[PDB]
């Protein structure tokens, strides 16, 4: 575990993270996809061997010795708000299990279902709170990666609120 487990946020490409493992915002079919998923595919293409997994689950594939945790959030274009919320919560609980099993002291994580899977809605608070519910009982240093300057401020404020 980390000596004093923390949350941090950085506004940069998760493919250039400084953590002991990465969470991919994956699609269920293990396809190269777009956004975070395409950057992850470019950086760790070996990690996409048998990475396909259902919505609401996470599957880890090693790139050399570096673990890539493929976490499949719901596409809110297809799910009801209620079912989508349940699957989004589940994907993050499966991430917490994998981070614990791997014995890492740190993990880089994007906000699941906040991009092309958002169904056109702002889900920063919804996705971040599900992230907190899952990861609060783990002792890894969590580093959240985002690309928008306003999101970086909003994520930083939500972290500091609990401190
Ligand atoms: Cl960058
Ligand atoms: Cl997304
Ligand atoms: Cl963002």
């Amino acid at each position: 575990g980390a000596m004093a487990p923390s949350y941090r946020v950085k506004r940069m490409d998760i493919a250039k993270n400084d953590e002991e493992c990465v969470v991919n915002a994956a699609n269920p079919r293990g396809l190269p996809g777009d956004g975070v998923c395409k950057a992850v595919y470019k950086k760790w293409p070996e990690s996409f061997k048998n990475s396909a997994t259902p919505v609401g689950t996470a599957k880890t594939v090693m790139c050399g010795t570096y673990p890539v945790i493929h976490a499949v959030g719901p596409n809110f274009s297809n799910y009801t708000e209620s079912e989508g919320d349940r699957e989004l919560a589940a994907a993050y609980r499966e991430v917490a299990k994998e981070v614990t099993r791997l014995g890492v002291n740190s993990v880089a994580i994007p906000l699941l279902s906040t991009g092309v899977y958002s169904g056109g809605k702002d889900r920063l608070t919804q996705s971040l709170n599900h992230l907190f519910t899952a990861m609060d009982s783990t002792d890894a240093d969590v580093v959240i990666y985002c690309r928008d300057k306003e999101w970086e401020k909003k994520i930083s404020e939500a972290i500091q609120m609990r401190t």
